[PDB]
């Protein structure tokens, strides 16, 4: 009986908060039932709840612009739900007939199971960290301004994807035109295969931490005839940006040799890493800069390392950074950081060489690739392999390691590559290593000057220093 509905609704009317028009709601509810209408609209009534039972035959429900915290059991044949502009914290089971779900501008942390006939889903402006498995006839999924870091499998029928203002670390895998709105995410790179997508497909990448090298490479080949892709296109400011005055203390070194070139390094280094937060990297670079501000010699030698690696090393800040750590190590060694710790210096050597091998591998993979920076690949290896390859001084990014075209097989191949290559070249590599030579100059200057005289191609230096090393290595047994 309709009387059961009317009585329940009348009871509900009287628990309205002062600004809440439950009275008009009951009129609308009653009108809807009496006439067996398919549409019910309870818009702009400051509803703080809904009655437990809604007209069971409605096919369309509008409950826009209230203060709803949750919804009651939805009618079984509902095809269209607009519940945008409330405070929804959860949703009830969605009826199998749902075609259209608009839930924009609520407080949703998750979504329930999505039924098969869903054609449009809008959950813009919520707090989603995840999407359920998407229905197989979904046409449009708008989900902007949430907190997603990954999408599920996109269905073949999908025709528009709006994931603007989210935390996506990489471009969604592609499943009639297809549209990907991906602005304001944390996409640091795109796949190489990207340009071989058909021109019915259109991608928006504007405002992402994509480096200017990646961006300029995109502009270059999209201009050349013949997938539409929309994307965006000195000197004391560079040191300050890595903190937290240090800016004023650094201002004094403005008019030094190769100053301009050092600000170029930092900013290119920043453009490649600045989305990592944690990292990790930022903390280590700052401490390193702190050491540079303390010594004049360390500063001057670092600037020249930046300068000498500018000719064709501009797409390889990874190497330059690895050499700047070398320069720090050399400087530290010459000031006695390693005695009696020839074993500790040996352990660190193994660590440096392992990282050097991984850098080789990174450079190899990226050398031809235009849409990824070496640092992306190099940090990926680092974070995935530090434990197995025991890399204590490695930067371990918690995010961004999901790089396109780096496979599990690459990871394993790399680890093995580091082992055999180490097993074959370390001792020789170490005998030529800068910081080792600083120790040999500082402490064993007796055998050093003798071996310098003993030398009277680089092949000879190798033979002479290997001799010198295996000598001193016997003493520290």
């Amino acid at each position: 009986t309709y009387a059961d509905y009317f009585s329940a609704w009348d009871k509900w009317e009287k628990q309205a908060l002062p600004g809440e028009n439950r009275n008009e709601a009951v009129s609308l509810l009653k009108e809807c039932l009496i006439n067996q209408f398919s549409e019910l609209q309870l818009n702009r009534l400051n509803l703080s709840s809904l009655p437990d039972n809604l007209p069971p035959q409605i096919t369309v429900l509008e409950i826009t612009q209230n203060a709803l915290i949750s919804l009651p059991e939805l009618p079984a044949s509902l095809e269209y739900l607009d519940a945008c502009d409330n405070r929804l914290s959860t949703l009830p089971e969605l009826p199998a007939s749902l075609k259209h779900l608009d839930v924009d501008n609520n407080q949703l942390t998750m979504l329930p199971e999505l039924p098969a006939l869903l054609e449009y889903i809008n959950a813009d402006n919520n707090q989603l960290t995840m999407l359920p498995e998407l229905p197989t006839s979904l046409e449009v999924l708008s989900v902007r301004n949430n907190q997603l870091t990954f999408l599920p499998e996109l269905p073949e029928s999908l025709e528009a994807l709006d994931v603007s203002t989210n935390l996506l670390e990489s471009l969604p895998a592609v499943p009639t035109e297809i549209f990907f709105r991906c602005r304001e995410n944390r996409i640091t790179h795109i796949p190489e295969n990207i340009l071989s997508l058909d021109p019915t497909c259109t991608i928006i990448l504007e405002d992402n931490p994509l480096s200017s090298r990646i961006r300029e490479s995109l502009s270059q080949q999209t201009a050349q005839p013949d997938p539409r892709i929309y994307f965006s296109m000195p000197l004391a400011d560079a040191v300050t940006a890595w903190f937290p005055d240090v800016s004023q203390i650094w201002h004094a070194f403005e008019h030094e040799e190769h100053a301009n070139t050092f600000s170029a390094f930092l900013d290119r280094l920043s453009d490649t890493v600045s989305a990592r937060n944690t990292s990790g990297f930022r903390e280590q670079v700052a401490a390193w800069l702190e050491k540079l501000s303390a010594s004049a010699e360390l500063r001057q030698q670092s600037f020249a390392v930046a300068a000498d690696a500018t000719e064709s090393c501009e797409d390889r800040v990874a190497l330059t950074w690895n050499n700047l750590r070398k320069t720090l190590l050399v400087h530290q060694a010459s000031e006695g950081l390693f005695d009696n710790d020839t074993g500790a210096l040996l352990s660190l050597g193994r660590e440096m060489f392992r990282l050097e091998i991984l850098e080789d591998i990174a450079r190899d993979k990226v050398r031809t690739l235009h849409f990824v920076d070496e640092i992306e690949v190099y940090l990926a290896f680092q974070t995935m392999l530090a434990e197995k390859l025991q890399l204590s001084t490695a930067v371990k990014e918690m995010r961004f390691y999901g790089v396109s075209g780096v496979t599990a097989n690459d990871l394993r191949t790399a680890e093995a590559m580091v082992r055999s290559r180490e097993e074959n070249e370390f001792t020789d590599w170490f005998s030529l290593w800068g910081p080792w030579h600083a120790v040999l100059k500082r402490t064993e200057a007796d055998r050093w000057a003798l071996a310098e005289e003993q030398k009277y191609m680089r092949e000879t230096e190798q033979q002479i220093y290997r001799q010198l090393t295996d000598e001193v290595l016997a003493l520290r047994l």
